[PDB]
């Protein structure tokens, strides 16, 4: 199981997340499962639902062992509900190894399971502190390093077209070129990490930077979108808008609701800004950017209907629940999430974005005397 074989171990669809090939039980029950780090706990379907083309079905794996514990997850978008248990996991195209791992066996779900996204559990890669229904529940990462010699840290390299990979207990320096830059780890419960500076086109935002990170920003690849704090999108919109004036779209496209088309092989991408992020770095004020293209923030979606154009939504939304660097952030970067140094490692991918006049990139060093904590 070496790092090579775990290259394009990852599928999805945009807007759906990216999911790993697993198997549960014995005899293993093949399932595909969001990569999120954004939760933390092991969450599958283990009942018929009409978005799942397969689920857990416990009465036939002979190494099940129930909890006697449920558990009721409402979150602000949707609920599941379920029966945690521990049972064998493994990933067929991860490391070569089988775990007992806690799983909670989802029972009941409310816009929980989408139609079509080829996904039918959730592998929470987050810490115990936000795992449902407390912290005692050790997350499968956790169980992972414990049972086996695979070191304390993994990787993702998500690409937009959707594939990638995610690779365990080490860095597949093929992934990326040049520098890794990194993002120490706030505290670990999400992956919280502090954002310094933002600008838009070179302009920078001009706020408190404590704004960047009201109440937390976290890097989650369980979310599709840049989710910003009010104040933060309010600026960045006006910025964008300004920036892409010779062009007018509806407040709705804005809003993240309605699409914006264009004629096949015809977008305007040099009308819309690029944005930088300014992480914290490993050292007293010092930071680096990650520089976001539009062929990230516009998400295209796919429609065989709509397939005379090339149509997209407006990636970016507002929060208020913080900063989350989603899939879209994600995208084109091969990001190290290296829980053994707590830190986040930020790359350019071979799967980068770019066009004739622009690319992604991961620059740093930035110096900056005047700086407060930027931390809430
Ligand atoms: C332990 O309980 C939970 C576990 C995971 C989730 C969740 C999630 C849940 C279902 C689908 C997705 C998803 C949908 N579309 C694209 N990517 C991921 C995300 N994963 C996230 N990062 C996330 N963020 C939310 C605001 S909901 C949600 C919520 C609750």
């Amino acid at each position: 199981g070496s790092f090579v074989e775990m290259v394009d171990n990852l599928r999805g669809k945009s807007g759906q997340g990216y999911y790993v090939e697993m198997t549960v039980g014995s005899p293993p029950q093949t399932l595909n499962i969001l990569v999120d780090t954004g939760s933390s706990n092991f969450a599958v379907g283990a009942a018929p639902h009409p978005f799942l083309h397969r689920y857990y079905q416990r009465q036939l794996s002979s190494t099940y062992r129930d909890l006697r514990k449920g558990v009721y997850v409402p979150y602000t978008q949707g609920k599941w509900e379920g029966e945690l248990g521990t049972d064998l996991v493994s990933i067929p195209h991860g490391p070569n190894v089988t775990v007992r791992a806690n799983i909670a066996a989802i029972t009941e779900s409310d816009k929980f399971f989408i139609n079509g996204s080829n996904w039918e559990g959730i592998l929470g890669l987050a810490y115990a502190e936000i795992a449902r229904p407390d912290d005692s529940l050790e997350p499968f990462f956790d169980s992972l390093v414990k049972q086996t010699h695979v070191p304390n840290l993994f990787s993702l390299q998500l690409c937009g077209a959707v594939g990638g990979s995610m690779i365990i207990g080490g860095i597949d320096h093929s992934l990326y070129t040049g520098s890794l830059w990194y993002t120490p780890i706030r505290r670990e419960w999400y992956y919280e990490v502090i954002i310094v500076r933002v600008e838009i086109n070179g302009q920078d935002l001009k706020m408190d930077c404590k704004e960047y990170n009201y109440d937390k920003s976290i890097v989650d690849s369980g979310t599709t979108n840049l989710r910003l704090p009010k104040k933060v999108f309010e600026a960045a919109v006006k910025s964008i808008k300004a920036a892409s004036s010779t062009e007018k779209f509806p407040d709705g496209f804005w809003l993240g609701e309605q699409l914006v088309c264009w004629q096949a092989g015809t977008t305007p991408w040099n009308i819309f800004p690029v944005i930088s992020l300014y992480l914290m770095g490993e050292v007293t004020n010092q930071s680096f950017r990650i520089t976001i293209l539009p062929q990230q923030y516009l998400r295209p979606v796919e429609d065989v209907a709509t397939s005379q154009d090339d149509c997209y939504k407006f990636a970016i939304s507002q929060s208020s629940t913080g900063t989350v660097m989603g899939a879209v952030i994600m995208e084109g970067f091969y990001v190290v999430f290296d829980r053994a140094r707590k830190r986040i490692g930020f790359a350019v991918s071979a799967c980068h974005v770019h066009d004739e006049f622009r690319t992604a990139a991961v620059e740093g060093p930035f110096v900056t005397l005047d700086m407060e904590d930027c931390g809430y």
